[PDB]
């Protein structure tokens, strides 16, 4: 699988603005419009984002775009980590689609201070990773979320993505 799919699976897709999580105001796959509580500066921003009035709504192609320029950012602030490049650098092409899910989903800065994982991942340390990274809050966030990602760092195989 995709990182496209991964991240439908994860964040799912949506066409017309809605709270997230925390109740901001997303759209197509993952996407934060705005944290502020205006559904009108949310497609305010869509539509400076799309370059177009939408009034909340894209079309797929859009969303996709979107997506794109999103995985884009993640995966470029991973090449510009020091602690993550590495890291990034050693894994297999499954366990770096979990990287920047991860990244996608947190930030560079949030990923990269989880010292004592990163470096397991290293050195291959598979269930030793997934040990440390089930005390993290952010497994506590999601944990269905969280659950995937680390099982997949265990595995190193698409399983869990079904």
């Amino acid at each position: 699988m995709n990182i496209f799919e991964m991240l439908r699976i994860d964040e799912g897709l949506r066409l017309k603005i809605y709270k997230d999580t925390e109740g901001y105001y997303t759209i197509g796959i993952g996407h934060l419009l705005t944290k502020s509580p205006s559904l009108n500066a949310a497609k305010s921003e869509l539509d400076k984002a799309i370059g177009r009035n939408t009034n909340g709504v894209i079309t797929k192609d859009e969303a996709e775009k979107l997506f794109n320029q999103d995985v884009d950012a993640a995966v470029r602030g991973i090449l510009r980590n020091a602690k993550l490049k590495p890291v990034y650098d050693s894994l297999d092409a499954v366990r770096r689609a979990m990287l920047i899910n991860m990244v996608f989903q947190m930030g560079e800065t949030g990923v990269a201070g989880f010292t004592n994982s990163l470096r397991m991942l290293q050195q291959k340390r598979w269930d030793e990773a997934a040990v440390n990274l089930a005390k993290s809050r952010w497994y506590n966030q999601t944990p269905n979320r969280a659950k995937r990602v680390i099982t997949t760092f265990r595995t190193g195989t698409w399983d869990a993505y079904k």
